[PDB]
């Protein structure tokens, strides 16, 4: 009697997907020595390894890449993507990237300092590399809820203000900038709330400190405010966006997530000191001031696709996907981080190869079996990806040990999605068999998880 | 523990569906004068009007577009098409025609003329016009089983050999060939069986006439062959479609279906004859003999089409999505032409709307309910479309009154048919309260589907 | 000082020409029985064998592409397509078709009927070819003048009204309109005046007869028109193209001329009597009323090129290339209709191959020569593609004997032009040398030029 | 009688030209404080500021782009750049990176340590700022000729030998490479001939060290090397191109040249040692190492661009333009660095605004009076570019002082090389009135050229 969901968008090209037999798949995961990221895109059957630029776009992006500017200086296609950006977000001062690393590459050459902390929610990886590497300290304040996989609450995202207050009550004077990372994608792609943003604005105008959003999935946060914060049931995901970075003084973003491109990236800003502090470092390391690394028809599409993925419909059929996968998952009793965020399921590992020493990674150990099951490709986000302390060389056991399975957008259906967790279940209806992982071979010193060897 | 079925390609671009309020529809639907296509697309939610040319291409079609040869005179574009027909179906002789029906324009204004009778199994309604309109009878010799709607059987479309013996042994004289459509698109997608084939190829021989097939939806037929006909469980689409083929003296063909292009058609045949008398026609009514009324890009899709959708797992994806569709109505309890067909469900309006006078258009009257209920727009293929005896000007009410729910190929998702099924559904329960349909106010003479303006 | 005239567009995308040796062209010219329609396009270096639908689009018209809108009824497409004709024309009704040839054939199979003449200036060759097909006559009325090669007047295309009258005095009663081509293609691409277009109406009017206009270059005649008709030196051609067609009752147009598109055609009209008589063929040989054979994505490209080639800077950039070819003929003293025309320059047989008997065909013969010379394909407007007479069966000698040089639009620079003039001088001046044509061997029924065959 | 040139490809897609009054031109220039790098876009009649990316690509590199493989990870995209690469180069480890200057990024922070000495022939200014912002230096070793503009010699951008033997004699202990810059770009565009590549490969190989190869322009060198150097008149491109990466250890690419893509770049070598040192820094800055912050689609179409333009005839068209505008100049007596070179004319500015200061900068002068004659937006590589001296804080005003007229590929005719030509003839024959340049207003600390603000 009441009409079952479907997407708000209908298919318009394809492409193929190539199948494999389990014979195939042990000698190919075995010729990448057990790291997925060395697979062949024509080896995997359903690639989740990221959201992050792999999305298909609409027919009104890819007119407006055939109207794409390649001209050096002044490209009409760079002043429509930052007018774009500034209508959206209120920022007026815009740095073109190529992507989100070279953003956070641009602009912490400016503002981080070695010595300096740099608190905020769970740093990707990327931009944890970016202020590492500067030998500056990236502090982890989410709340603790966060690593609770099976509670069930509605901003797991969330910045801990008692962590944050303490942090700029110990070190104001060496931090230069709070950073909240909308959805968290570490912490499982949980959102954050406005009040969070709020509280957050208001402990640094306290201590007289600058905000930076890492705004990636900034889209999936509004439509989460929108859907659980009381108060926002009846606005625009374009007013919730809105409102959103008006507590921001900056914002950093790959625009391969919530642009839906698969290219593309900004710093924007209200600070005119962040902007003519940022931009020698474009000009050296991305290209020049009107196009940072894009094509024309790159800006192009990106002005489009904000545009585009700001609206709620879009949103919905994308998160609900998502949810979807999930509510399978949940079917199967398979653990994951709960609730379903925006944009991928992270499997919990530790609650699934139960028979596996945490010593030999059980959630690689996971992503192996899934790729030998079905020709799945996830990601580990856990022991492997913490990386090893720098001075002690030993390992971090003490985190989550997850199996992400990142959606990208509007690319598989949901008879894909049921093929995943029908996948996912065979493994994990033989838990009881799987008593041991995998082991390091050779391992690099600093992201070792792209390019780490390893062995069973 | 067995992994459920999806789709064998992933999606690469997309575009946006519109959606409205049934206030919204009721005044659309009076502005069109409850004709569907006099509906604007974007009054229209999910489009079921026809399979024809409304599919979505693949990426390696689209990159054929980019290579296409516009030159008026042998472009590269038709001769890569020719090599990939001749290599599929074994005709030597290629005339390119626009559409379906300008390859049957071209090819009838050679071969029939007035009093001919065509006899082969249901014409499509394009088909019987040009057969009518050069004053030529085309005669229906589909096996009486077509009619018995939920009667199951594997090849509802054949031909009666009985039926087409008769024909032939009383007016050959005046039978210039004979004509097989596979799949059997009007008596509800229902596949031709390779024996048929045979069948009516030796009473051909008999009689020394040749045979013609209408070839639009050829590759649906190839895959029914193979799944239903013992002794073809393990030939290859391309090898089944070789052995149809052979049985033939030529082929006509929308290319728009089976091709999965926009646009597109062509003669082909082994008959010099043939091809030397059609010629003219083309130059007249298409173009040059090298387009035919087809852009270079086109044929350069089409040419990719062709070999792409003679592999068995793109039919057999499209193919089990209308069977899904099939298994929602049966759960419902919705009647249609049982078995599923290849490219559509023809919903049995009799044993739907049991509450409307035949004289009042049960199945155009359902086809006004449907599209009142969820924005879905079917196509009547029942009393109206059949049109008034020429002499009599009575309406012919004894044939079947169906509504054809045809699907795009590979536009819309599981999800979309789900919302078709459901909104069906909704119709279907409040059957003992639909008492009036539909009343022609203004009508053609021919054809008058397309153009009727209807009340009620 | 004064800065030189370059293109007001620069180039987007390329293609590649392939370049051949004398050796390899003297037997693919054989191998096509001296028929240059039947070569190859990889076997020609520059193809001018015509600028219909051969052209290069431009960046706007591949974004309309992406846009297009497939659906079978009611495409936002055709609406779009639809809205710019009337903007432009102030034409209400629209019958969308595949190209030119099909626009007369639906619009003819109403208006023409057996014993009617139909005057005008001179018909081109389909259109011809849909008027006798009918048994009716196409009757040329063009100035005396078009048919002094050397004789320079700034509209050589306009009807005589002198003869215009004289035929509607002798067979008003089997006068079902009069056509119009703008510009003249076969008198050489020649404008016809406002001034005309007035005189045409009066006497139109005086026997309550309708006007049609051939418009495949409508915008390259409102281009004369405000060149070189005094009192439209300061006009738009938007403002040209509506006065234009203020005085018509209807339009024919093939789209891949002054639409700049590789597919499309139109009638437009404001006679709701001739909309409603073409309706039923439109259905019954190109398609549904909202598509007629023409892509979704073809129809948006032929609305964006509609509008953008009725812009003073784009048409003034295509002709003045024609007139820079002319500039270099002139050069070399090697003679042709003058004064240039739109689309192409046809060159006089008659006097450049002077060593070679009219019975041996000049122009048929000098398009084998250019073509052996550096590979160009031209066409022939003479001899051959006049037709021998229904009943002598006699060649007719008394016409022009032109090889036309029609030039794509957009898609050869300056310099290839100087390849052709120069490639042209060389062949004339060894005209003291050719001395034998061509021989029928095959020849056809009717429009034979397309399928000739022919010795030395 | 002998046929003149003409491109070896025809134009398939084209977009506008804005042409502008010199009223509006004033202000703009005002509005962009005499910048060219600030002006929009549209405010540009004809753009030479680069040829860097923006050129117009082919047919088939269109087609590649529909069949981008957009996975994170191992994309067939990625492996079908890196097997072109190798098959060209014979360099087996390939690092892809978004530009040239990201892969002076990322493969310098491997190589280039504080006091290190980099000789080479002119490095460009990307290249040099990578250098010395790693506190090293940039050694200029090219032949003293270079800065003789009206001298002719076939090969002006070689390293000389005897000044690279004197660096290495004096500090091949902190000399970590050598750099030779194919063609030599801020010289002039001027080619390096085979012989003076064997030259330096056999001073490295008595010291010991590697060669690196800036090979942005490498295509347009190997055109030199066929039609200058003594026994290669005979050699194919992919020839001449394979002989000179022999010599080399490792390359760098700014793809956006000589592979006529909007976008892309890459390192290539056959050490180990920099493949797996340069590995982290492609991760930290660019993306992971299968695609390096390039699209699938932009690796496909840099694939079939680096095939496509090591074929001759390509190369051959782009540089006879180069050519033909050169011819041109010296028609009007405009004196610029002989021979013209590959990619742009770098007109001497000293000896065509005689009557300005050198202190008021006379290239930047005649940049800002040639955009305010015609719209016509180049380059200064003069006093401005060069900088000041870091300890000193004066200006170096010894050098060359250019305006650099830099020709995107295939995208402006012969014709608007006639158009720059008159300009610049128009601003020459009024130098005897030009008498005062420009003053810097504001003034960045490095790379002031970009960012730079002025007057007068
Ligand atoms: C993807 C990611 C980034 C980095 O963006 P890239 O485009 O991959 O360089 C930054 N922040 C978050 C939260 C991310 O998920
Ligand atoms: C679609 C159809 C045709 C006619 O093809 P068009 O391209 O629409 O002109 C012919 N035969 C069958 C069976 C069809 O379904
Ligand atoms: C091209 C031509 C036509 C016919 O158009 P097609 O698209 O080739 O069918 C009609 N009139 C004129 C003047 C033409 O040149
Ligand atoms: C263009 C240029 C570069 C830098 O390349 P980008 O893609 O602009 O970063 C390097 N070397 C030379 C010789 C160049 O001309």
């Amino acid at each position: 009697m009441e009409l079952p969901f479907a997407e708000s968008w209908k298919i318009k090209m394809v492409e193929p997907i190539r199948k494999s037999t389990r014979e195939e798949r042990e000698q190919w995961i075995k010729e990448a020595h057990y790291n997925v990221f060395q697979l062949k895109s024509e080896q995997v059957y359903i690639d989740l390894i990221t959201d992050s630029g792999t999305g298909a776009m609409s027919d009104r992006q890819w007119a407006a890449m055939m109207l794409g500017d390649e001209s050096y200086a002044g490209a009409t296609s760079f002043f429509n993507l930052k007018n774009t950006i500034t209508k959206l977000t209120g920022f007026e001062y815009i740095i073109p990237t190529h992507q989100g690393r070279a953003a956070e590459n641009v602009l912490f050459s400016y503002l981080v300092h070695d010595g300096d902390i740099v608190p905020g929610n769970s740093h990707f990886d990327t931009t944890k590399g970016h202020i590492e590497g500067r030998h500056a300290i990236a502090l982890d304040c989410t709340i603790d809820a966060a690593k609770d996989t099976q509670l069930e609450i509605p901003f797991k995202g969330n910045v801990d203000p008692e962590k944050l207050e303490k942090v700029l009550r110990e070190h104001a004077d060496h931090v230069p900038f709070i950073i909240v990372t909308i959805t968290n994608n570490t912490a499982g792609g949980q959102p954050v709330s406005m009040q969070n943003l709020r509280e957050v604005r208001t402990i640094a105008d306290k201590y007289n400190k600058p905000v930076l959003f890492d705004s990636a999935r900034f889209a999936e946060n509004a439509y989460f405010i929108k859907m659980r914060e009381n108060g926002y049931q009846q606005k625009s995901i374009k007013e919730i966006t809105r409102e959103m970075f008006d507590l921001a003084d900056g914002m950093t973003m790959s625009a391969k997530k919530d642009g839906i491109v698969n290219m593309g990236g900004f710093i924007a800003t209200r600070l005119k000191e962040w902007y003519e502090g940022a931009k020698g470092f474009c000009v050296q390391y991305e290209g020049y001031l009107t196009y940072g690394g894009m094509n024309g028809r790159d800006m192009n599409a990106l002005a489009t696709g904000l545009d585009e993925n700001t609206e709620f419909d879009n949103l919905e059929t994308r998160i609900k996907q998502v949810e979807y996968l999930a509510k399978k998952l949940d079917e199967y009793g398979i653990p994951y981080q709960r609730p379903a965020g925006g944009h991928a399921i992270f499997v919990d590992a530790s609650k699934v190869l139960t028979h596996v020493p945490k010593e030999e990674f059980p959630a690689q150990t996971l992503t192996v079996e899934l790729y030998l099951e079905a020709g799945i490709r996830g990601c580990e986000i856990g022991y492997i990806l913490a990386d090893r302390d720098p001075v002690t060389h030993l390992n971090r056991f003490n985190g989550l040990d997850l199996l992400r399975l990142a959606i990208p957008r509007r690319v598989y259906t949901d008879n894909h999605m049921n093929v995943i967790a029908a996948a996912l279940r065979n493994v994990y209806e033989r838990r009881e068999s799987i008593t041991h992982g995998v082991r390091i071979v050779w391992e690099a010193p600093l992201m070792r998880h792209f390019t780490v060897q390893l062995e069973r």
